[PDB]
């Protein structure tokens, strides 16, 4: 019986970006914060960890130009969520008819190459 | 206010089952529910969870698997080499860790069949 003492999802960022990142996440979503340079951020009662890729030996880049990093957020107002994020630097992506069928009413990409879709 | 925050792992068309089966085998993930081939499945693991979903159901997105995705997870465990072999038997590929990677304590590393990099702490 092998067990794991914890499971975290690591959002890699380019060199010296962990700070621009929290900065952007604290703003666009209201995330709450908390060798390897990293910062744990909290949204909806769960967390992720933004990590500086240059501070993780073994890795070469954050793949920010084409990462498959995708998060889902639930809220009561997806339009107001997109607009808040865009005023903070995110780019609104039109939600396909398809995404609207799964209730995914809003969607944006951020400066770190992550894709966030709002599920209402 | 946000009421849920869930990572979405994008995988190859028709492969959500191979992933649901794989994640259970390698890590003992738990399927807390799914939606029908499988369109998506949320997996519980070590107190958290991630959702797996066939990209063919989400046009515009890209798994980024052929060019390396940045999907990275950390899993703390008592025996890293054991978890590495346990994951390799399910189809993952072992990545040797160097001394530089030792100072931090991550004595194992694999990239699963879905392009995810899993670091093991110990």
């Amino acid at each position: 019986h092998l067990v794991f003492t914890e499971f975290k999802q690591m959002l890699l960022v380019e060199a010296q970006k962990v700070g621009d990142a929290v900065t952007f996440y604290k703003s666009a979503f209201g995330a709450i914060e908390s060798h390897v340079l990293s910062s744990e951020l909290n949204l909806a009662g769960s967390s992720f960890v933004v990590c500086d890729v240059s501070s993780l030996p073994g890795f070469s880049t954050a793949k920010s130009e084409g990462s498959g990093v995708t998060f889902l957020l639930g809220t009561k107002d997806a339009e107001a969520a997109v607009a808040k994020a865009v005023d903070a630097g995110a780019v609104k992506v039109e939600v396909t008819e398809a995404e609207v069928e799964l209730g995914f009413k809003g969607k944006v990409t951020d400066p770190f190459g992550v894709t966030w879709i709002f599920a209402e």
